[PDB]
């Protein structure tokens, strides 16, 4: 045949394209020009396809690819057809264990350079030099849900980068929260055994929102700081694009002259930090569960680059003491108003991958990747964790040479004594392979620690006490980094933290765990606990009325840097606008409406009642993206509604729907000339609302207003308003 | 300890209970009396946990679960705690390959028996006498999505039964319609490839609205017949337990004078066929990705045993 | 540091030298210069050391790779030392299941070329052209121990050899004898259960003499056959260099008309054909349990490349039933005065690995990896196996995507829609995973079948009959074969087999098992039943001994192409002659003795009673390869004995015995003159004997004396002198 | 593990406890124990937290570590009483 089109349609352009533009594909064919040390790499293993013959692994030339071969065109099928033996194989053993947590995850190529030398406090190679660029695989996930659940859940994120430094792989394998539930690694089984499925019947998938994970809760109070950030909006993130990263754990930076100073990592996102809201994210795992997947892959096609600082909060030696709460403990944030985060890097994410299984479903991270210049902790979560990823990878990757999977090989050198196991790719020619060897001259050989290029060796911390199975006394406060957290989160915020816990205990079956987690609530801060009971109907005893709140941390009594919302850090390029079209579309809006849009890097879709195009006033043909019902609201970040012909749509169902479920999520809308006849459908003033941009035309100030609810990301001012809507 | 309530909340009722009136929980702990050779046979490898002490694998009684071993209550974890190691290996290796196709599924175990004796069509000895009852063990998936995806999506349904026969296992793996989309065994890569996620970015899941699975089917029109059955409310069906079974091929019965008949193998919901709508089905993927797996346990829960003829 | 010796001597020159001379060394830096187009292709995965620091695998320098990391020089380790741990896993890792049958093997590379093109009667691209050069690798095997098993057993031979052709890997897995034991796959599992290590207890080793083999055998005579080949001389070979190697089955030969002609493929060893004695090769098990290894490695290290001529027998499709036996039945040979050998082409092995595991231990052979131009036939054990290699090599090596590890891909181009596996080393960029497809062209492409570069299409062989689990009728004749073998067998040769046997059933415990083998033998041949009854203490019945002789084989009552030595074919480049030398070594005897073996390719190793060197009466200095008992005659292929001060060796036992064994084993003995003391201790008379030779020095006559004795292999007439030597 | 295939490796016959064995361990390859515990978590009260760990005592207890004071700094170094 055969048939591609002459047209040449089914070829997306090389070049960025918004979203909904062009056909997504392979990254090394959308972006050929975009490069880096880690890509050029691997192009050993690119395996093109145009011109080619289709070929049996063996590199026999197949004739017939759409028959078994068999005794008489209707006879059985012959065990010789070796083609179909070999294809059905290959088919039948293409999946691989998924990972035990973290499954979900979506992930890009891009580059990371710091802004100035951090020579005085670390030796790390990578952070050595401003002009010394490091290519990086990021790798972003939920972490409850298989590999095929959905995305926007309410959960934490994990957020893992490996940096290919030219002293060896470094990988920064953190989540979206600062700190985690359990203390000890020694309870991670039990923690992740709670908060899964359950074990009798699989259910639920991607929720915390059962018994067991709220039973496990209120039996270790521990876990209350990270329950309290996965209740609050940040466990239902806008997209990997908008949400912080953080190692969790203290570790450590180790000088040349060595001298140690502790550090705690964080990633701030460019593009601000912004979540969904509960009742959307929900519906949007259904409309949409690959959202956020495809929200990164849509934003790197359209050159809207995720960006990230990396930022250290640092710690003096001298200083490890000085807190009310221990550094090591990983339940314990440390408050950005106590220690800043001193800017160090940025990160770019720059390319697609070309095949997700081969790349993202095989890449592996682990924390234990250091390299000198870093350091660990004792922290005892960190520790158990230095166990716990080497081991599951040669399960989950089938044997001890995941190293030569090639987007987890380093870009460095790499030479020892290793040999054999699984799927071995290098072919080693060294006489030797022991050491120490004479036959070699003992090479490859071991390098003295030194200022650069050196060995790696430990930092000589002093090691005192006895060999015990305890948790240190100091890790034993779990209420005032919750409290800390919830004071310092907006009156809306807290709102939602509070509608968080009582939608996930309205579905704990058995109603004294949910009366225990109340109990614990009210070990935190009455406001929570009585506004959390209200919506259980249970009610408060007199002695949990009178529990005194944990003290504060350190003298604060709050951070705002803490809360999503409560310092303004909007962006609005990367976002997208839906815009509703009728069939006689008055041009001169849309030209002023697209024009503006524009000019802030924000895409639009063009939707209607059908797909196709429509013909606006002027002769211009408009393509229509996708339908009311096809692509809701849920996917954008703001409506518009330009004029025309609006008894076209005025009487539409979906179009209608469109608007009140837009509104009830707080989105910014905007409606012109005739289309001002909305405003009935979400029943607000006939004089107007903050949060609902509204002229005679599309024009000057229109699209400003517009622009500027955008940056502020959601009209909060609403929420007292939406509650009488049926949507 | 005692973190168990004493008025006994915590343990759901060993009788029959309507949907959310208790707690779920494992079969024979719900259902202690329910039996079948099978299930019995099971027991050898049932284990319990109530009243024992908790051990390493090797049978090593635990004193202290909460805690790695450390130099020093805020010191570094020892190479030597290999209660911390075996427990973390263990979780570490939990997962196993998920099934390339159908691996999103939910199953029970049940019993069969024949109405009549079969025996002039069929040797087979499950078939042979109305009094002859068969244990069974069914699986229900859906096709396309991995085994965290959601249950009510519009797709091909399979219906998987194990016969455990006196003369074998007999395995019966249909689907809920009567006929496949693709002729021929050496295209169903082919034809997976194109329904599955695409290659580049692993979109969509659950789901055959995208490019691929369109390019392939207007490109095979031997697709046509089963893309039919997945675009009508055959592809979103209510439940388990209101959808047809079909074993698609033609079989061969063989009687005892070595006769051959063709058949087609059929199962016939007893309590009718019912889907839902599109978009009643699409929310219900947000809402209660478990849909039809919560529904298929609770009815066998409330004693709403799923019937197939 | 510093362990390398200043003068050098650690590494072995890269250039030919004889056994013994330097230590081996992986091939690359043996032979860098010798090159082919799979080698070459092999370089980027190839790993040096020399002037590398030596890492973890992730490319962080180790300081300190001799301790691991603890509390305190005599404290407890640490689970944070991440490069202990990396060590440790990867060690812990190193090794995959063996094979299942063939489990140990020695292998090599090499190339091979046709003598002139045969399109007449094939497409196959690799036998095209004489110019054009296919790169192999060949792997010869042991059947039925494991790994770590004994190179001289009593076994079949496996005779692997993977073709790199431009249109594809076409796998040759043949055998040392043109038969196998059985006639359909469904009973491989039966027999190789049989002769491999009984079930309870796992013994015994790389054997077939214990009852259940011999069960085996008197339950299922069509095993017959290829028993008498392994209890003849041929289950022993000298070396892989010297047996034959044959595909077994009848395959076919498919030209550009589209004709189909029958084959049997046949390698014919260059060197000659020759075997070991049975005493000499279990010893050899136990001195030198890696002797054929040890021999491929060191000829090819030596430049004695190994050559072999592949050769075909062709039988026209009408042909098929024109003989007494099936051209299906592989328990039968098709003789070569029926239907003669055409040579095709010759292969040399010049190019040993350079890491056992990765290349040997890794690669994967199977039958079915045919080529356009080739086909297979409905012979029932090749059916069989056209299912096993690809189900048994994922278990092995692990997953699907065996055919990316380097030794076993193809040097030609492979495209296909095949995608993931455990281990994915490629990285699809096709849009497309599917075809038919219009989203990449529907590329990669099927090809029609053509003469040249065309996609495969069996031959459409008429089909009928039905559907049965049958053995053909034309398959029930099973002593016809084994009898012509014995008749063209030399009357040493059938004393040899005897002797197999003989010793195989003396260690059966069960003597009624005995019993029905001499029963079996009976049917083949009267006076081979009866030799074995009388060494097992059976007496023949009279109805055994009337027994009627099986049909001779298409008028044939013998051919002596089944003879390892009824035609000379004896080369002796390549050979080994130990020299043992006294304390005073008359030098014109060393001379001459290793000037004329020099001269045809003859390697020497000198022995003396210690290590060290001795000093020649005119002071040349001789270096000591090897003590009399460190490196016995059963590792030499003659013995020389120059003059000198004979009376240094003459009360050494271990020289006296050096030459009663070599006697023993029919091994060609040169005396010169007062070396000649030591033909009391081998008890030959006074006058002398043929295959001792004797002068008064060693020079004109009598190095062309011992070298025209070892190019007829052993003494076959000094068989009856062997019986009264205490040895 | 890769030897014997998971991390059930103590369910084979041969190397299983002739010894009670009860935890919270689940899944791997070739699992053969079916639990029917409710909870697969500690600390848990769905199953009033079964089963439980045991004191340290004379017979029958849980295991507890000799309490061996370790002190030193962190150091991939020989001792010297080795040499
Ligand atoms: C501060 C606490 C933790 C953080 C921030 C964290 C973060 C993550 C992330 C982001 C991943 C996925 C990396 C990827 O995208 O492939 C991951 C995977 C994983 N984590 Fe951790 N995790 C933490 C605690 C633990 C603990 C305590 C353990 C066990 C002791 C653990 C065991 C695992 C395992 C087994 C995997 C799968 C790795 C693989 O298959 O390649 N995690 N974790
Ligand atoms: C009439 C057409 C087909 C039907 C009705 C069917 C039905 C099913 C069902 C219901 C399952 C899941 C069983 C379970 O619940 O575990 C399944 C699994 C599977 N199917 Fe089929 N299928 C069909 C065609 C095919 C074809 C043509 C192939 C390949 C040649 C194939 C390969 C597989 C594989 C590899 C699995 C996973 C099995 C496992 O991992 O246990 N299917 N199929
Ligand atoms: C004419 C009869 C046969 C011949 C000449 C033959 C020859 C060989 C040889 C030479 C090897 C080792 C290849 C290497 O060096 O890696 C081998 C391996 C093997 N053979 Fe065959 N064999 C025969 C019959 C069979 C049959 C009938 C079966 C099964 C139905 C079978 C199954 C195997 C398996 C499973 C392996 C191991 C393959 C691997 O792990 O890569 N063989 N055979």
């Amino acid at each position: 045949d055969s048939l591609a089109p002459e047209d040449g349609s089914h070829r997306p352009a090389a070049e960025p394209t918004p979203p909904g533009a062009q056909p997504t594909a392979p990254g090394s064919l959308k972006a050929p020009d975009t490069r880096n040390e880690k890509l050029n790499s691997l192009e050993d293993v690119r395996k093109g396809s145009e011109n080619y013959a289709l070929t049996t692994n063996q590199g026999v030339r197949i004739a017939d690819d759409q028959n078994s071969l068999r005794a008489g065109s209707r006879g059985p099928t012959l065990l010789e057809d070796f083609i179909l033996r070999e294809k059905i194989t290959h088919f039948d053993h293409e999946r691989i264990p998924e990972r035990i947590v973290h499954a979900r995850g979506s992930a890009a190529h891009g580059y990371f350079q710091p802004y100035k030398s951090l020579s005085d406090i670390t030796k790390a190679d990578f952070l050595s030099d401003p002009n010394k660029i490091t290519p990086v695989f990021v790798r972003f996930s939920t972490c409850q849900g298989g590999a095929g659940s959905a995305d926007t859940v309410r959960d934490i994120r994990g957020f893992a980068t490996k940096f290919y430094t030219e002293e060896g792989i470094f990988d920064l394998v953190g989540n979206n929260t600062p700190i985690f539930f359990i203390q000890d690694a020694h309870k991670f089984p039990d923690f992740v055994h709670a908060v899964k499925p359950e074990p009798h019947w699989a259910i639920p998938q991607g929720q915390s929102a059962h018994d067991t994970f709220w039973d496990y809760v209120s039996l270790q109070p521990e876990t209350l700081h990270n329950v309290m950030w996965a209740m609050s909006d940040r466990g239902i993130p806008r997209s990997y694009r908008t949400m912080e990263g953080f190692g969790i754990h203290t570790f450590r930076l180790i000088n040349a002259e060595g001298k140690a100073t502790f550090v705690r990592f964080h990633w701030k996102p460019l593009a601000g930090k912004a979540s969904l809201v509960w009742d959307e994210a929900q519906k949007l795992t259904g409309r949409d569960p690959d959202f956020h997947r495809r929200e990164l892959w849509e934003a790197i096609e359209a050159g809207d680059f995720p960006e990230y600082e990396l930022g250290f909060q640092l710690i003096p030696e001298e200083d490890e003491f000085k807190f009310d709460f221990d550094l090591l403990d990983p339940t314990k944030l440390i408050p950005e108003e106590l220690v800043p985060v001193q800017r160090v890097g940025k990160m770019v994410l720059n390319r697609n991958p070309d095949n997700f299984f081969a790349e993202n479903e095989q890449a592996a991270f682990h924390p234990g990747h250091i390299v000198p210049g870093l350091d660990f902790t004792n922290d005892p979560l960190l520790q158990g964790r230095l166990f716990s990823y080497t081991d599951t990878q040669i399960s989950r990757l089938g044997g001890p040479n995941f190293h030569e999977i090639p987007i987890n090989r380093p870009t460095c050198p790499y030479h020892n004594f290793q040999r054999d196991g699984m799927h071995r790719m290098g072919i080693d020619t060294n006489p030797a392979n022991y050491e120490p060897n004479s036959i070699n001259d003992n090479w490859p050989r071991e390098t003295p620690p030194g200022p650069k290029r050196g060995g790696f060796e430990s930092y000589q911390e002093r090691v005192e006490g006895n060999k015990v199975r305890e948790r240190s006394p100091s890790f034993g406060e779990y209420y005032s980094h919750p409290r800390l957290f919830w004071l310092s989160q907006t009156p809306f915020e807290q709102r939602h933290i509070v509608d968080g816990f009582s939608f996930e205990l309205s579905k704990v079956v058995r109603p004294y765990i949910r009366e225990r987690v109340v109990d614990q609530l009210a070990h935190i801060d009455l406001t929570l606990a009585q506004a959390v009971a209200k919506n259980l109907g249970i009610e408060l005893t007199d002695d949990q009325l009178n529990i005194t709140p944990p003290p504060d941390v350190n003298g604060l009594k709050k951070d705002p840097s803490l809360s999503l919302y409560a310092i303004p850090d909007g962006d609005v390029k990367g976002r997208v606008v839906a815009i509703l079209l009728n069939d006689e579309v008055r041009s001169a809006d849309l030209l002023a409406i697209l024009k503006a849009l524009k000019a802030k890097g924000v895409h639009a879709k063009l939707l209607y009642s059908r797909m196709g195009e429509v013909t606006a006033d002027d002769g211009t043909v408009l393509p229509i993206a996708a339908t009311f019902a096809g692509a809701p609201s849920l996917t954008v970040d703001a409506v518009i509604v330009p004029c025309g012909n609006i008894a076209d749509i005025a009487d539409n169902g979906d179009a209608n729907y469109y608007l009140m479920e837009a509104y009830k999520h707080l989105k910014p809308i905007a409606l012109a000339g005739d289309a001002r006849k909305f405003k009935a459908t979400i029943k607000i003033a006939d004089q107007g609302e903050e949060g609902i941009v509204e002229a005679d035309s599309a024009d000057g100030s229109f699209m400003d207003e517009l622009l500027t609810l955008m940056a502020a990301h959601r009209v909060w001012s609403r929420i007292p308003k939406i509650d009488k809507i049926p949507a």
